[PDB]
Order: C-alpha cells, then sequence, then structure tokens
C-alpha cells in the first residue's frame, strides 16, 4: 500500500484504488497501473521533473529504504495476476531490489522529488510506475 499526495490529488496504484478514489476520479490508466483522485486537503509532496535513473524506494516487506539504479520508463511485458490479464504495462521502470505484491505503493524518490510508485516485481526485481511525465499534477 501507499499513495502520493500532491496539491489536491492522490496518486495510487489503480489495482489498489478504493471506492472513494473511484467516486472522486480525475484520471486512470490501466496500462500504467495508475489512478489519480481528488482530495479536499492540500498535499505538499513534490514531483520530480528530471531524467534521474538512481533513487531510493521504500520497501514495506523489509521496513527499509533501498538505493536503486532503474531503467527509463518503457513498455514491459507483465505476467497475468488476479488484477490484470497478461499485458504490456507502459511507463514502467525496472530495478534490482526486493519486492512482494504488498509493496505496491511504496515511493521511489530522487534528489528532485517523487519519481514513481512500486507496481510490479518478483525474482529480485522491482518495477515502478513513473509519474514524472504527468505535468498536470503540479497545477
Ligand atoms: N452512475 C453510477 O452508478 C455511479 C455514479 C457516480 C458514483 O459515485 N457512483 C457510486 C460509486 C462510487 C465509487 C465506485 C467504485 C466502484 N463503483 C462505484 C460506484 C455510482
Ligand atoms: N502492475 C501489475 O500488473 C501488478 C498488479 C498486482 C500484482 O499482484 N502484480 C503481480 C506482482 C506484483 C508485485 C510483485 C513483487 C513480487 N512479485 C510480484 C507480483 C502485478
Ligand atoms: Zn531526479
Amino acid at each position: 500500500s501507499g499513495a502520493i499526495y500532491v496539491g489536491n490529488y492522490r496518486v495510487v496504484n489503480r489495482h489498489l484504488a478504493t471506492h472513494n478514489d473511484w467516486a472522486n476520479l480525475v484520471w486512470e490508466d490501466s496500462s500504467r497501473d495508475l489512478l489519480v483522485s481528488s482530495t479536499t486537503a492540500q498535499g505538499c509532496d513534490t514531483i520530480a521533473r528530471c531524467d534521474c535513473q538512481t533513487g531510493v524506494y521504500y520497501c514495506s516487506s523489509r521496513r527499509k529504504h533501498y538505493p536503486v539504479s532503474f531503467s527509463k520508463p518503457s513498455l514491459i511485458f507483465v505476467e497475468a495476476s488476479e488484477y490484470y490479464p497478461a499485458r504490456y504495462q507502459s511507463h514502467l521502470m525496472l530495478a534490482v531490489g526486493h519486492s512482494e505484491p504488498g509493496d505496491c505503493g511504496g515511493i521511489l524518490r530522487c534528489q528532485h522529488g517523487v519519481v514513481g510508485i512500486v507496481s510490479t516485481g518478483g525474482n529480485g526485481l522491482v518495477g515502478f510506475a513513473d509519474v514524472r511525465d504527468l505535468l498536470w499534477l503540479d497545477e
């Protein structure tokens, strides 16, 4: 679990969105595993606007933060799960690191701010849904 709170927006993994997220829906993209909902209270998380390929992510299944080198956002095949059939997930970045399904929502940050959230993993990999291209989150 986990979310990004920026301005009047809440960014979550689409597969973990709640009834309240869907009732206040702003945008969603199944191919990216992202959903953004509106909030009444202002958030002050900062989104990175950069091309960093290193950062640190929070891993809830270890209660620890880990440094990572990750790939640029790209279209990657993701095997079927109980939430999606087998498909290409877009805007996904991979890195070597520990992740389990419940780690989804952990934030990846660089020195500029929030880069994305954990969305995939397995066998010593961790995949993050990028949010740096969503410029409208800042307005
Ligand atoms: N026309 C309708 O039936 C909609 C209109 C807008 C609307 O908020 N709902 C209720 C609702 C809310 C969240 C969720 C998640 C899943 N289903 C939901 C249903 C019903
Ligand atoms: N973005 C997706 O399509 C997700 C949807 C929810 C989901 O359970 N998965 C499989 C998955 C996710 C993380 C991990 C870490 C280790 N094994 C994992 C297996 C894929
Ligand atoms: Zn950066």
